[PDB]
């Protein structure tokens, strides 16, 4: 492997896994401690960054080892559990947010019925089932690989990705046209037309954009087609990288959230 490069890409990977832990905890916090965040929906928000957290802290060193010191020097007792926890993880991240997309479309659509049914037990039962969801599709499974299964990994990209991609797609392109069709002062209209456009667009797009490759090149490797080659590995680092931009994401664009990191920042 590199000799000096090493350090750069090692240095990189602290990097990312410091802003990740960073700004997740910062939300943790900010969303236990503002009182004006004191809804059921947050929950889903806590579970996210406690998810990305434990993801960040500690599947990252053993796939930045792997890749770096360029083969498992861990004990091979821990493949097949460092490889299942990592998809756990990851799986859950991407649930939790087809969830909170879920809630959202459910709260803008049938607003009286689903706020009636906003409690928290709901909030926790919706965690819990996430949870599970992603410890049963991760149950199954001088050197580490992924699992190469044909059927399995076809089947586990699938439904840990395809479905709630086109999920979130389908919700977010309702509320689109819900906000479009309720848009018609007129500057500020107008204005808002725009900034609605944008903050979906950016959530719709970073998601796939980070996501979309690795599976993607990761069916296309399973399927047979396997063209990836190296780029399968800038893939895979996007989608970490995706982690920590998706506390960003899913908090900036609320005043309620921007100005309790203010204060915490101040
Ligand atoms: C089916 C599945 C779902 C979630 C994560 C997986 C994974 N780990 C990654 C992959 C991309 N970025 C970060 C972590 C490896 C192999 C399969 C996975």
């Amino acid at each position: 492997y590199s000799l000096q490069v090493t350090l750069t890409l090692v240095c990189l990977a602290g990097l990312l896994m410091l802003l990740t832990v960073f700004g997740n905890v910062l939300v943790i916090i900010a969303v236990f401690t503002s009182r004006a965040l004191k809804a059921p929906q947050n929950l889903f928000l806590v579970s996210l960054a406690s998810a990305d957290i434990l993801v960040a802290t500690l599947v990252i060193p053993f796939s930045l080892a792997n890749e770096v010191m360029g083969y498992w020097y861990f004990g091979k007792a821990w493949c097949e559990i460092y490889l299942a926890l990592d998809v756990l993880f990851c799986t859950s991240s991407i649930v939790h947010l087809c969830a909170i997309s879920l809630d959202r479309y459910w709260s803008i659509t049938q607003a009286i019925e689903y706020n009636l049914k906003r409690t928290p037990r709901r909030i926790k039962a919706i965690i819990i089932t996430v949870w599970v969801i992603s410890a049963v599709i991760s149950f199954p499974p001088p050197r580490c690989e992924i699992n190469d299964q044909k059927w399995y990994v076809i089947s586990s990209c699938i439904g840990s990705f395809f479905a709630p991609c086109l999920i979130m797609i389908l919700v977010y392109v309702r509320i689109y046209q819900i906000a479009k069709r309720r848009t018609r002062r007129w500057r500020g209209r107008q204005n808002r037309e725009k900034r609605f456009t944008f903050v979906l667009a950016v959530v719709i797009g970073v998601f796939v954009v980070c996501w979309f490759p690795f599976f993607f090149t990761y069916t296309l490797t399973a399927v047979g087609c396997s063209v990836p080659r190296t780029l399968f590995k800038f893939f895979f680092w996007f989608g970490y990288c995706n982690s920590s931009l998706n506390p960003v994401i899913y908090t900036i664009f609320n005043h309620d959230f921007r100005r309790a990191f203010k204060k915490i920042l101040c």
